[PDB]
């Protein structure tokens, strides 16, 4: 697929396709199109997160995923004797029609003795071309605020890892799953918004683009209290790996703090990959890293993997 990483994943799904039948086969082979360059991913994506949140739960207890249709459904969960920790996964939604619209996140969550802190991390951005991601996000955040969640133990995450919105649903699940592996560096997180802090957002806010926006209009633009971050100033490296920009990995790389520039793969491999390794080793074509689309043949392999055997 002019990339032998991504040939590779998708000569491990092939067979997997050719034993299916139904819905996921048809899935499963616009997603080898996709990778192999050949209709809207988010549609299809959410059509069948269920399956795959289902799957990813058992590979990994304690993953505790759950995919919410909106994020209202998320709010009651907030009032449900259900697990202290979970992670969610949600379209955002329409404040004037109720639509969800896709545009996917992935919530990482804390109940607390006996006040939850809520974690949202956006792969794309806060804020969008027509100011539309951050209505919803409003949206999203008033709810939470009318349920009785104190916004100031909030916190929006933007990781600007997507390049579109067509693979949120992707990143989002990705995400859940890289929230679980390195859920000690989340407990921290979620331990600070407990105090209504969240670390390095001095200078980290106004990176993202709700910072540009505020420092521009000086203005509140997003509801007061609730938190926002770039990034690679709060999470791991695990999160940029699907990154569709080389140069964004090699800027990343490029931080004093050093953070975004170790070994990305685990440890088992003979020779180690950087950010910028990994983004080149599925460099398509004007160019991009397909490495998310490399994820979705992952997770359908893992789906069908459990039905044939
Ligand atoms: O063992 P897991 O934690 O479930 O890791 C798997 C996978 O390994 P397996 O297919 O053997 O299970 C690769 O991880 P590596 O050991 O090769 O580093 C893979 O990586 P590639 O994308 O390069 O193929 C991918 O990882 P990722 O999302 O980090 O890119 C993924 O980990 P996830 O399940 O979290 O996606």
């Amino acid at each position: 697929t002019q990339s032998m990483r991504l040939q590779q994943k998708i000569n491990d799904l092939k067979p997997y396709v050719r034993h299916a039948r139904g819905p996921i086969k048809a899935y499963g082979q616009a997603a080898l199109d996709r990778a192999s360059g050949a209709v809207s991913f988010a549609e299809l994506d959410a059509t069948h997160l269920d399956a795959m949140v289902y799957i990813e739960n058992q590979r990994n207890p304690g993953l505790n995923l759950k995919h919410f249709r909106d994020h209202y459904y998320l709010i009651q969960a907030l009032q449900s004797d259900g697990p202290s920790a979970f992670r969610a996964i949600f379209p955002q939604t329409c404040p004037e029609t109720g639509q969800t619209l896709k545009h996917h996140v992935m919530a990482d969550v804390r109940l607390h003795q006996g006040a939850p802190t809520i974690i949202i991390t956006e792969p794309a951005v806060i804020v969008g071309a027509r100011y539309q991601q951050l209505q919803r996000h409003n949206l999203t955040l008033e709810d939470l605020s009318e349920s009785g969640v104190p916004l100031s133990q909030v916190a929006i995450i933007e990781t600007q890892a997507a390049a579109t919105s067509d693979d949120c649903v992707m990143y989002s699940l990705n995400y859940a799953i890289k929230a679980h592996k390195n859920a000690a560096q989340f407990d921290d997180i979620h331990h600070g918004l407990q105090h209504g802090t969240l670390s390095t957002e001095s200078e980290s806010r106004a990176r993202t683009t709700l910072g540009a926006l505020e420092a521009s209009s000086s203005y509140s633009v997003m509801h007061e209290g609730a938190h926002a971050a770039f990034g690679a100033d709060v999470l791991p490296v695990d999160f940029y790996k699907h990154g569709a920009s080389l140069t964004q990995a090699y800027y990343l790389m490029k931080r004093p703090d050093g953070r975004m520039a170790g070994r990305v793969n685990s440890e088992g491999h003979s020779e180690a990959e950087n950010l910028v390794q990994r983004n080149q080793a599925f460099r398509v074509k004007t160019q991009f890293s397909a490495s998310i689309d490399g994820f979705r043949l992952q997770e359908i392999k893992r789906v069908l993997a459990a039905a044939q055997r």
